[PDB]
């Protein structure tokens, strides 16, 4: 079955007086390949991809700061913190040229960060990443009255922080195959003291939904902006029903982006790469081979 371990060696650097983890294998000399996670995840959700693609190319999958086994300073874990860590984080390990897989809150990251430096990114493999929702309609119906609620500093605070409601509930309900109870304590660890779940409840709040807010969403429509011009090469997996990109939307972006790669893995929510990961580390492998790299 779809493995449950996290077999990896930790690393550890030290970034604007912060300590952050990251997996780091595969061969020291070629063009790496940056592993971006979102929420509520840590590189725990790349760990059945990166054996697909270690074989021959250095992977490196950095634990978000205040996620994984990464440190947890006191942070309001806006975006703008996340853009800071990650920014110096790829310059701490001297990264020069790399190849981007991201998801979720990573995908802006990621898409954020090749905008604002195209001559470093040989290209970018994505899935469920963060585009602007243009109304509350495009939300998953059975998810969106949650969703505006975690959108709040009274419910949304008891929900996702006092009650952990993120992780047990919401986490699983990204996911059509059922996680297991060693999969759900691997995605509790970092956030059994409720105090250190706020990047739990700021991400959604970051979300950019029906114009709000307006800065994520100009940021992000930025982003967009660059990806429907740009040549980078681009991988796009997607799944039904999903959940950040619906599969009608995957279709129209399969044509729109230039040089664009989609590819179907199945039944899927958010959390593609719990659903169908052989597939999206072997789409990996081979695509890569095709690059420039
Ligand atoms: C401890 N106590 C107070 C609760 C409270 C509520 C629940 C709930 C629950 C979830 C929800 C809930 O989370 N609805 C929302 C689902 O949304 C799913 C789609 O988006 C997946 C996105 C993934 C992350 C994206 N990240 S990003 C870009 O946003 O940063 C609503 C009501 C309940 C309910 O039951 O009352 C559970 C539901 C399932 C479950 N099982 C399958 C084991 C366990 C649940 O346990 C719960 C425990």
């Amino acid at each position: 079955g779809i493995g449950t371990g996290f077999p990896f060696d930790p690393h550890y650097v030290e970034v604007l007086g912060e300590r952050m983890h990251y997996v780091d294998v595969g061969p020291r000399d070629g063009t790496p390949v940056l592993f971006l996670h979102g929420n509520p995840t840590s590189s725990y959700v790349w760990r059945n991809i990166i054996p697909h693609v270690a074989p021959t190319h250095r992977c490196i999958a950095p634990d978000l700061i205040g996620m994984g086994k990464s440190d947890k300073p006191d942070l309001g874990y806006f975006f703008d913190d996340h853009v800071r860590f990650m920014d110096a984080f790829i310059e701490a390990l001297g990264l020069e040229e790399v190849v981007l897989v991201i998801h979720d809150w990573g995908s802006a990251l990621g898409f954020h960060w090749a905008k604002r430096n195209p001559e470093r990114v040989k290209g970018i493999a994505f899935m469920e990443f963060i585009r602007p929702i243009p109304t509350w309609d495009e939300w998953p119906e059975f998810a969106r009255e949650t969703f505006q609620a975690f959108r709040t500093t009274d419910v949304g605070r008891k929900l996702i922080i006092d009650q952990n409601v993120f992780i047990e509930g919401t986490l699983p309900m990204g996911v059509v195959r059922p996680l297991t109870e060693v999969e759900m304590d691997h995605y509790r660890e970092p956030f059994l003291n409720p105090v250190d779940r706020e990047p739990l409840w700021r991400f959604p709040n970051e979300l950019p939904i029906a114009g709000e807010p307006a800065n994520i969403v100009a940021l992000v429509e930025e982003y967009m902006d660059w990806l429907h011009q740009s040549p980078v090469p681009k991988l796009l997996f997607w799944g039904t029903p999903g959940v950040l990109i619906p599969p009608a939307e995957a279709a129209r972006l399969a044509k729109s982006l230039p040089n664009c790669k989609a590819v179907d893995i199945g039944p899927g929510l958010n959390l593609l790469q719990e659903d169908n990961p052989d597939l999206i580390g072997s789409e990996i492998a081979r695509w890569l081979s095709t690059l420039e790299i």
